[PDB]
């Protein structure tokens, strides 16, 4: 009470934060591109600015947690925290982060196939695993790993973003049981997350297997995880029946198919990530090493 938590409300002052562009919607919120131009000279750093879409009390609390999580992370493959802007005369909050010009990896794979080959896909895979290794050291569970939530700086660098669903493991447990769920990205979820609301490093590994699938499908029409799972389940199914059939399919070894042109060895990594036995899934350290060895074992 006596002394409020340390904040730097003069680091990004609203009057100097200039709108450049609307970018998109990250889990609970909206993101814009702005320029921070304190020397009112039409220059300054270009930044991404996340704001809430519905500024309820509960959402503001969740947003504070997301901000504290991101501020605690510093890694080449994690989107950079820059600060907070307390706008509306210090009666609102916005998160200031670095801006990555190529947007989401999901969009980049679709818009920039001219510059993507398997080498690049494996580089992105490696980078994602290394970011995730780093999150694990902090006991953070991302809970929404998907190509839509990975951002592209340039042809040789991607970074994990969207920490809006991230949870911190309890001190004494290796899983977090989410007792509030929102809308869930079910087609990226591990079976124990679907059936028990349990999230862990190992369920992030499951979702990483889906990301690896996404990369090798090159975000092709009809090959997305939702499209393929719905084809397997029955495209006419609606509502909870979808979830019931997804659970049953996964529990009895139904899996996304090997993408066209995907090496068997990469599909094997996917299928090892998609182990119903939580403890048998590889670690992110295992995966980064394996992917880098595959890359390094190529000629040259
Ligand atoms: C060509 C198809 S397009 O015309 O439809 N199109 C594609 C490119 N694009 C775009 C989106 C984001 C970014 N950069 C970015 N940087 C950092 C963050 C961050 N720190 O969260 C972020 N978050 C947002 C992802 C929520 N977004 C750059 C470009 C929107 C318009």
């Amino acid at each position: 009470n006596l002394y409020f938590q340390s904040m730097d409300p003069t680091q990004f002052e609203e009057r100097h934060l200039k709108f450049l562009q609307q970018l998109g919607k990250g889990n609970f919120g909206s993101v814009e591109m702005c320029r921070y131009d304190p020397l009112q000279d039409n220059t300054g750093e270009v930044v991404a600015v996340k704001k809430l879409q519905h500024s309820t009390e509960e959402h503001l609390r969740d947003f504070e947690r997301e901000i504290e999580i991101l501020k605690s992370l510093q890694h080449d493959n994690i989107v950079k925290y820059k600060g907070v802007c307390y706008s509306a005369g210090r009666r609102n909050l916005k998160l200031i982060m670095e801006y990555l010009p190529y947007g989401s990896l999901r969009d980049y794979l679709q818009k920039h196939k001219e510059r993507i080959d398997h080498i690049k896909l494996l580089q992105y895979t490696s980078q994602i695993c290394k970011g995730m290794e780093y999150l694990g050291t902090k006991r953070y569970i991302h809970r929404d790993l998907a190509t839509r939530n990975i951002l592209v700086e340039n042809e040789n660098r991607v970074k994990i973003g969207d920490f809006g669903l991230t949870k911190v493991l309890p001190q004494d447990k290796e899983y977090y049981k989410v007792k509030e769920p929102g809308e869930s990205p079910i087609f990226w979820y591990a079976p124990e997350s679907l059936t028990e609301s349990k999230f862990s490093v190992a369920s992030d590994v499951w979702s990483f297997g889906v990301v690896l699938y996404e990369l090798f499908t090159y975000i092709e029409k009809s090959k997305s995880p939702p499209a393929e799972f719905m084809r397997m389940i029955g495209n006419d199914k609606q509502g909870q029946m979808i979830v019931f059939h997804l659970i049953e399919l996964l529990k009895n070894n139904g899996r996304l198919p090997r993408p066209d042109g995907c090496p068997d060895e990469i599909y094997m990594i996917m299928t090892e990530c998609w182990n119903n036995n939580v403890n048998q899934r590889p670690s992110f350290r295992d995966l980064a090493l394996r992917v880098d060895q595959i890359r390094d074992n190529m000629a040259g």
